[PDB]
């Protein structure tokens, strides 16, 4: 749980109440630890400028691979949270992640999906059958994807939320997207070989891709440099599997 959080009492509210509904979807799970690089926990950094720093949790399960939330603070004004589950491929379960991305001036970056693993590119059946029944969900300011982010879902949301209303309908939408996904887990069976190895390529891919994003990079690079924001990137945020 998040009550030994140093970070979590001087967040952005809607951060604090996306993680604290991720940490509920997850507290009954058949959770293990997961052992990061270095067994990464908590890390602060500074160069010449503002001073970042991240908490890390991870998890694993049977389905999932890894479950890694990541709370991050730059100086102290811009707030962050991250979090992926990244499958066991031999499952087949879609990739959930979110983004949320806030300053003084409120939040600027809200993004959730459940990115798919197949080569296809498409969700499976119980997934797009269980979305396509919550609806269209209404958001005033809508963000475009930028090209690396063919990875994401037809069900992704990007959003800047406007108002109150539009934090509370986005945390909503990603406990929706949080209870499908447990109760898919549930359900899905081992795949054959050749399945699993088309899902593990979808993984790769996703990872890869996420990795383009110099936004994350730069937050990173400023705070650690160059050499170590690579290694966080591909070890730690978005490893590759084989
Ligand atoms: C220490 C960790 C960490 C940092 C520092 C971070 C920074 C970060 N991510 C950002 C955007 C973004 N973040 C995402 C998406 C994702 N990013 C993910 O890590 C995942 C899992 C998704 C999707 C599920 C996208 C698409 C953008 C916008 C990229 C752009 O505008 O170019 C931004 C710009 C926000 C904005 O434009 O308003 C920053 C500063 N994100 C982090 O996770
Ligand atoms: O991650």
């Amino acid at each position: 749980s998040l009550t030994n959080s140093s970070l979590m009492p001087t967040l952005n509210p809607m951060i604090q109440q996306l993680a604290l509904a991720i940490a509920a979807s997850w507290q009954s799970l058949p959770l293990k630890p997961y052992q990061l690089p270095e067994d990464l926990g908590y890390v602060e950094g500074r160069l010449e400028g503002e001073k970042l720093v991240i908490e890390n949790r991870c998890y694993q399960t049977p389905q999932f691979r890894k479950m890694h939330l990541e709370l991050a603070k730059v100086g102290k004004g811009l707030d962050i949270l991250h979090c992926v589950m990244f499958p066991e491929p031999l499952y087949g379960l879609p990739l959930f992640g979110c983004d949320i991305v806030a300053g003084p001036g409120g939040v600027s970056a809200a993004i959730a999906d459940l990115s798919p693993t197949q080569s296809d590119r498409q969700l499976p059946a119980a997934y797009q059958k269980s979305l396509a029944e919550l609806g269209q969900p209404e958001f005033e300011q809508q963000r475009e994807l930028p090209p690396w982010g063919e990875i994401f879902s037809e069900y992704c949301l990007f959003i800047r939320p406007s108002n109150v209303t539009e934090e509370e309908r986005f945390v909503q939408r990603v406990v929706d997207f949080l209870q499908i996904h447990c109760h898919q887990s549930i359900v899905a069976e081992p795949l054959s070989e050749a399945q699993t190895l088309e899902h593990r390529q979808g993984q790769i891919h996703y990872c890869q891709q996420q990795q383009k994003n110099d936004k994350t990079r730069r937050v990173l690079e400023k705070a650690f440099g160059e050499a170590w924001a690579e290694r966080y990137m591909s070890q730690v945020l978005f490893d590759v599997i084989q």
